């Protein structure tokens, strides 16, 4: 029970930036590395799509690619000025686009393709082709502003996919959760003055952008109160993550009456992730997509969107990215997490729950959240 | 200008384990990397050596390298049926010593290599040959148990080391503050009856091994109040390690009085590092360096041999032992450390900071040191 | 447009060796690779795969799957303590299974696995659900003996594929041709008294086995004359191949009449290839395999299947692969090899070419082909 | 006994052009690997390092690192707008200088070291600071033109180090051996009118440049016949390099009295090089070795000077550059080369090795060589 599309292009895990050790470009002081490139790089994509595969988990979901997304799809959020620049770059072998964005040789194509896959994920829970959908869009999307590329970043996909999506089904409320452990900046900037579009950002506090908190960033005007930030502290695990789903996620999704949830789902929150400091296991995004999957089944006919953004840890990922397919296809493999134990052992004791248990009561009463229960 | 020995030897670097992901041994689900291999790979350590060589800073240390460590110095602390078990392994081409413990072909000689270089660089300190050392051994030492290997480690090598200094040299105090971001079991349960050897590990709550706190473990009978730890919450970065050195190990280091100290020093509290949660950068380890050179100066005749442990970001950990080795040795290199900035903006917020604190002003009160 | 079936599991690509470097067992004076382990690794087999989906030719293909072998179909050519011996090791987290045939953990499943694979794949071509078949197994078959590993083969898939064919079809004769750069040292051991199968070895005269030529080993008694080495010259290119074929393999194959030809199609004669010194571009891969499915065409009412063998190129094995594969499906994808034009440059010149030439006429007319 | 100085800076090991499959430029149909880059990889040298290093062999050289080339030494054979467009390049983050010739970020700063120590090592030798010595010059020299980078060569090391030591040290007789696997087209074209170097190359007929013999390139006016090419047949090993040496490049050095040797000593002739089809051990390497040492000592008072260029495999490179290094110093390691009589098995058969002699027999005669023995 329940269809669940699995959007996939192999072209995506082509995608390669020039020399890198982790996020440092390598040059000056910083020695090229003899195996690990880049963070961003193809093989947390692969190892779960292999994992997928071995586990037998793809052969019960709708496997499908898509066209890449069109210049006028690109055009809705970024200027042809940034398209060109982008292609020129990558037709010289590729190099710096951004802060903390470098591109490869034949970057723009697999670009294009990464936000084309959102927008025909989008499009065919719209069009009711499938119940739910997963779009492993690599290059990520998140960090993208339309003017500028950022966080491994070039095309901002799911307003890409969103804009696309409103002009051809005129969906008028659509909820962006991104559970990605940076803040999703792009996302926010883009939607920031909007009520059409709630973008809500579970993230570690002060991680990426560096030193961004934004509680009190809630939107502006007519999107007032249709932006919210969850800085959650370092260190935190998967309490942290079910009080913010429970104080904050859950209300402001009952408030806003989405027609469609877009998941913006990195995994790098996950315990063993270099690029931040809390502590996730598989169950924990287990969890994060039934809570979600289910608000979704109340308001917007279960129509739901899961695009994969960062999750940087090579081995762990794909225990992670498959407990998401599992929940939202509503099957369950033989795949047993071999840290899972591990990581429940380390979680943060009673005292710092407490505290950032404490932080998100507050935090729920400053945004005017009210404490329901879920219902139809 | 200070004399620095740096104890090295290129085949610390030849130790291999078998196919993992990360800590994950290959088979069943975890498939085999297509490149990066167990998480204790060759590459962190190298990659601090190669940093060390093109800045220049390897010619103003004294290069040393040691011999093996002798069956003698290693049956001090572990039993014949441990290095017949782990030979045996190891000629036969690997596997697991122990949990979590990982061996490869030659590994058992390797690894008598690395605590032949800590037992090498406590003896050159107290020799008065040089007036502080940094020894790079791998692979590490502190998680090892007499007849149980574990945590990457395969001999105790600063135990080792020490009961080799102790025979040879006669020093009646000892201090170990392991910096590392997991807990030094093995150090600890080496010395808990022990007030010879003060033992302080600064780690991660929880980390590893995992779910282990131990702040109410402070030794016993005769070592009673000769052992300390201190759970730092996960999360926590400079101002939480700088409350700690300040409120509790320099405090500490000044009850004892002792005559050299040794640091168990892994990286893997940096901002990046995959095996922790915490958020240090290179001037971290800088400061700490700074505060026990400076302990050292003042009780220890200058007498101070950092051993390294853990560390498992190739991009930064060979910043951050540079860092170190800088402050070991007077010498400040053309070095810049291109993730320290973006490091500092991360930390932890004043309310988060002020937690912390608050729990280590309770602590240095409950360890007697208000 | 025929119909080619393409058989492949993901799990094939997860077995892997301890650490090597190329060949060599880390160990002694062979440092661990930082990188690049053992040269069977998943990453060429993964990377044809990789681009016959980015090419779209996937699409075009039937995509199979197949239960591993099962012990009756192993034990037709193995013994069950052949098995027993290779599952210990396997369980055990792996090692040396023979004289260069390292295992990893879990490696044991995999060959079964892979050779389930050439088993399905002979079955669907004589089943008729196909008209040919290539079968990515790895790990490789083709030098695997009875009761020994060898050349990281760990069961004769080709003939493990052949013997369960005859007894579930009852085909008559069937011609193994292997183009993998090294010696079939294994389907010309299991079959060299058999006239029911031609076997047939391209290879660079004393690649692997090392210094085996084999021109004059024709089989015995009622296999003689029906197994044929061509030897070639190291150095050699597309005309030596091209001469092979003419003069030998096709004149062999009209003589012999098959009714099913299997490939042993290694791509280690690439002009890339660490473990040869043989000069093929893809072109080559995909004229021999025209050559071949015209023989199978002629004889054997189109069944051809071709087995992935050998082939060390990550780079360039892709591209061989992919030729091979558009000729049995008769579909020409966009993709073009980027060193197909370098390639033809480097061939021998006129005088290498004429002196082997000359040497597969005499050879021609040893085998009583003329 | 016998003095060799080791050229060598781990700057020179940083040195890393963006993603490449081998020698194929990632992008368009070639997926970006997972692990090993460009052929001309950091872990070939340094494996050598390490290995001359647990070996004991580094401890009984003189280690010695030199300043860069200075842009005057480069300008002797360079033109200031290859200079300035290489800095540019570099600056940045890389790209393409040539025909396969990748560059990284800070390519030009590695590449004005590795031509210093070339310089530096010819310098030595011919101070009389030690008897011989051994440059690991990464990246390599031996195809580049002086306007044209090529074949990974970004500087002509060898003729920029001759330039220099003929400025400093007035010498006046040359002899350049390229035993690189590779033409020496660098060496060759800027030497090609010039009686004060004699440029000899062996290599694979064909391999690179490609389709390239070269056979009756003798040199042309005041240096005709001081340029000889020995186009050997592929697959060829030891004897095919014994024979050449014996009846080609002895009687060369002959004839010419040189005053230093420069070898252009590439492994990639080994048996099993990627970027070859030939069968050398490291016992060939030694071979050849030796008998050049000796040949210097008869002409050139031991003056020799061995400089890395090519070697493709990470795994046998080592044993091969050891092999080179044991004889220059005259010290004997406890190394076993663990390939040797596997390859030794390998070899042609003797109608092959029969054929490969008379064709140097032939180009013997051809270019009006003597076979005369060694005498002071
Ligand atoms: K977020
Ligand atoms: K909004
Ligand atoms: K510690
Ligand atoms: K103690
Ligand atoms: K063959
Ligand atoms: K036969
Ligand atoms: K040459
Ligand atoms: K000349
Ligand atoms: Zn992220
Ligand atoms: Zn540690
Ligand atoms: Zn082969
Ligand atoms: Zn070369």
């Amino acid at each position: 029970t329940r269809r669940t599309a699995f959007f996939f292009d192999e072209l995506c895990l082509w995608h390669a930036a020039g020399p890198h050790a982790l996020t440092l470009p390598v040059g000056g002081w910083v020695q090229p590395p003899a195996a690990a490139g880049h963070a961003e790089s193809p093989e947390t994509k692969r190892r779960l799509k292999s994992l997928l595969d071995v586990s037998g988990l793809t052969a019960r979901l709708q496997l499908r690619s898509a066209p890449p997304a069109s210049d006028e799809d690109l055009l809705r959020v970024h200027p042809a000025h940034y398209l060109e620049r982008f292609k020129a770059l990558s037709d010289a072998g590729g190099g710096s686009l951004g802060q903390d964005a470098p591109i490869g040789p034949g970057s723009y194509e697999i670009a294009r393709l990464s936000a084309g896959l959102a927008i025909a994920a989008l499009d065919a829970v719209l069009a009711g082709e499938a119940d739910n959908a997963y779009s492993l869009s690599r290059p990520p999307g998140a960090h993208c502003l339309p003017d500028q590329a950022m966080g491994f970043c070039f095309f901002a996909n799911i307003a890409v996919a969103i804009e696309a999506a409103k002009a051809r089904h005129g969906v008028e409320r659509v909820a962006v959760l991104d559970w990605d452990v940076h803040h999703g900046n792009g996302t926010q900037a883009i939607y920031y003055r909007r009520d059409d579009v709630l973008s809500i950002s579970l993230h570690q506090d002060g991680c990426f952008p560096p030193g961004y908190s934004g509680a009190e960033d809630i939107g502006e005007d007519r999107g007032r109160g249709f932006n919210l930030n969850v800085p959650l502290l370092p260190g935190g695990g998967h309490d942290a993550y079910m009080q913010a789903m429970q104080r904050i996620v859950l209300p402001a999704l009952e408030r806003f009456r989405p027609q469609l949830i877009v998941v913006a789902s990195g995994f790098d929150a996950n315990a063993v992730d270099p690029l931040a400091r809390m502590q996730l296991h598989s169950d924990s995004f287990r969890a994060m997509t039934a809570m979600v999957r289910d608000a979704a089944e109340r308001h917007a006919g279960g129509r739901l969107v899961v695009v994969h953004e960062g999750g940087y840890s090579e081995a762990y990922v794909p225990f992670c990215g498959l407990a998401v397919i599992e929940e939202l296809s509503g099957v369950r493999s033989a795949v047993r997490d071999p840290l899972r134990d591990f990581i429940e052992l380390q979680q943060p004791n009673a005292a710092f729950r407490d505290f950032q248990r404490q932080r998100l009561e507050e935090l729920a009463a400053q945004f005017g959240l009210c404490p329901a229960q879920p219902l139809q």
